[PDB]
């Protein structure tokens, strides 16, 4: 078993991957996250406040890859190596300071890769099912707020 | 006198300035500054790559700054009150920690306000002619960089 933190934590690399699915490319960059026992918050730097159409595509996405049991990986790899496999993708919009000269990148194949040094789930299933509640778009700084929560089901 | 580093430092502050008026609000956020002897970097966020035309203005009206000789006031206030009293706009894509309970604003009236515990020049004459190098629009992460360089 998996605390329910672990759990939310998982989510945000899988919701991610949802995010950068329906919106592009534009939404890759990662603000902040920050997770309270089964919620979750992702903001991502982003231009726009989604459809209703394209929220429900990011959620339907997203617990599909929970349903797929698709294993998270976590290389632990040479800074400059990684910085050649992954390439820029596997950061977010503030830096992983120099001082660290190994990195771990958590891995869902085809989905989201992430320099992170958490603990997470071995694999999508494992997540659960997710509900977005909210998402906030903050015209100012030009962020999106995906707020979601796992589900006390089975 | 001042250092030719506390100066390129407080040059930023008038770049900035400059940023905004000339491409308005959505470039006030600052996502990061490098200072190295007599150089400088302003990297702020943006969606754009300026044309050579508004360069021309942000420099212009960077210089213009420098010789009106404004004062570099600094403000020591909780940041409840700073928080009430500048607002939003004096903090950077990053915020300051919350285990600081106390901020330094520097302000340079209808120009710039930004909770920063650097040192500073008491007025932005002693900065000096200011010439942007370069200017660099990374499309990816959305973000505008402007090099400058202090002359003296
Ligand atoms: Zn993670
Ligand atoms: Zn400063």
């Amino acid at each position: 078993m998996y605390s329910i933190e672990v759990r939310t934590h998982s989510a945000l690399h899988v919701v991610k991957g949802a995010v950068v699915k329906v919106l592009g490319s534009e939404a890759k960059w990662t603000y902040s996250t920050y997770v309270k026992g089964n919620k979750g918050v992702l903001i991502v730097k982003f231009d726009r406040k989604p459809s209703d159409e394209e929220i429900r595509e990011i959620e339907r996405l997203a617990n599909e890859k929970v349903k797929e049991n698709a294993p998270i990986k976590i290389y632990e790899l040479p800074r400059e190596e990684a910085e050649k496999m992954f390439g820029e993708d596997m950061y977010d919009l503030f830096p992983v300071p120099e001082d660290v000269r190994i990195l771990k990148v958590v891995v869902i194949e085809d989905w989201n890769v992430n320099a992170c040094n958490k603990e997470h789930t071995k694999t999508t299933g494992e997540i659960g099912p997710i509900k977005i509640r909210k998402v906030r778009f903050r015209k100012s700084k030009g962020l999106l707020e995906i707020h979601f929560e796992l589900l006390e089901l089975e």
